[PDB]
């Protein structure tokens, strides 16, 4: 015989090779008056995160998204993103997976050639356009939350270097590799540490008040209205949104252009009192299965490992 | 809508913190006249392995076991072990998971306080005794396949060092750390490489003719009839079985004693023409859920990544 203290129902999914599994049942919505507050519970409490992210049920590269009811009536569904490192306001790949699961598994009805949805992420509403064909949500385009550069060309003591800070659904300190090197993971974290110490970060209308990661980049190359940039992140759709905000701020990217790390700088906005951009992130996703997660009452690793 | 080219039904499971998920349906038994030949198909063909082991469905630490019909009539069930690195003749933790899934999910009936089963692994029959209480297979004890040392104190050029080689369901070159160091993963693989080059390995009655891994150890400590030994493996129940075979060969472990890396040296045997031991490996396991794995026909990563 088996025993389980809970049963969590998941539709597995990945977007362009990034896992973004989706909890569709078995989890009541977290306490909180807003989707933001609900995500803060999930981040603080950690029970759901550890259970679905850690071995023996998850893995270091797993991301999991929890569907919850929309709090903003303009939205059809809310979701909370659980990544390995944090529980962020938004995530490109995960919003693509959530959209794909909602449409491919029939939770939201599908129109062809295009289905439009409004979803509510912790960081605000996102507009989704899905290209749908023969029953499949083939490609999802998401208008990400307002994204922006916080500091440009800020000096930071680590050598002594220059960095940008930016937000595109999560927060980054962004550094050119050559200005230091071309190991990276190790340097990346000290830089993030230092940036939090000396620059900080505060989102104008959301309570995200730290820098999560460091993005290390090499110079973009331009081909017409497409920019291509090599980068890595020391501990990506929020990465690209944040980087696009910096490139735009420094004049190296204009409205209407695309960035490939697809991302598109759709328009400018004002946020706080300062310039921001509206990024559109797009990608394809595929359902990878269904699962029912369980926990034996005698399992000595209730939070996994 | 969703599409899938296949549906594979799994009962998830871990033994003492090692994942050993079990395929219970959706996969026909592989071609082959023996469970050994079927495992060789699985190793060569790789389709099933890549599909269940790789992201986005698996992860680097996942092991998966495929139930198949017994070919030897003395067995109640056969199984093929799929680890990240290889498809081995036997595995302690995986045989414990297979036993636990068979009993806890009701495939084989449970008697209390003890259920006995005979299973067929690729490397031969294993005898299983499960301590069962209130419906739960609490602890499994497995008589592993005959295990043995192949070479003792063999010289190997790498510095110039001394090693033992041994088999306990998989094959190991075993080296004392201090005799080199106390990085390890990197040295481990060259040592394995060198051992394959200069010593080789050939199992007397099975077609396992190479050394899979290097085990790096520190000296055992003894407390009564319990030996405790620190070790690591550069790329564990087969590890402990192999190590016990060497300790026994060198006189540092006697019949009836236990080794904690639980393992027990139950008795001696002859294999080929040379001494071997019969290890009993024991541990607890817990079911972690059920899943139905799927593959969209348009997913460009049919073998995962």
């Amino acid at each position: 015989s088996m025993r389980s203290t809970k049963v969590i129902h998941i539709v597995g999914c990945h977007a362009e090779g990034e896992v973004g599994d989706v909890i569709v049942g078995g989890v009541a919505p977290p306490p909180g008056k807003t989707v933001w507050e609900q995500s803060r519970f999930i981040a603080s409490d950690e029970t759901l995160r550890n259970f679905v992210l850690n071995e023996p049920r998850g893995g270091v590269f797993r991301h999991v998204n929890l569907l919850v009811p929309p709090k903003d009536p303009r939205a059809q569904m809310g979701f909370i993103i659980m990544e390995p490192a944090d529980t962020p306001p938004m995530s490109g790949s995960n919003s693509i997976c959530v959209s794909t699961v909602l449409l491919d598994s029939g939770i939201i009805p599908m129109q062809e050639p295009v289905t439009r949805m409004v979803l509510e992420a912790p960081g605000g509403l996102i507009e989704v356009e899905a290209e749908c064909r023969n029953g499949k949500a083939e490609r999802i385009s998401v208008r990400n939350v307002p994204s922006f550069a916080d500091r440009l060309n800020a000096s930071l003591e680590v050598g002594t270097i220059t960095v940008d800070t930016a937000y595109g659904g999560d927060s980054f300190v962004i550094v050119d590799a050559a200005s230091i090197g071309m190991e990276l993971a190790e340097i990346g974290v000290k830089i993030t540490k230092a940036a939090n110490e000396q620059l900080g970060f505060r989102h104008p209308e959301k309570d995200w008040n730290h820098i999560s990661f460091c993005q290390i980049t090499e110079p973009v190359t331009r081909d017409g209205d497409i920019l291509t940039g090599v980068n890595t992140v020391a501990i990506t759709g929020t990465g690209c949104s944040a980087r696009m905000a910096v490139l735009h701020a420094k004049g190296q990217m204009k409205v209407g252009e695309r960035f490939i790390g697809h991302c598109r700088l759709d328009k400018t906005l004002e946020l706080g009192g300062k310039p921001a951009i509206s990024p559109i992130i797009s990608g394809r996703a595929w359902v990878t299965g269904t699962s029912q997660l369980m926990l034996d009452p005698s399992d000595p690793f209730p939070s996994g490992y």
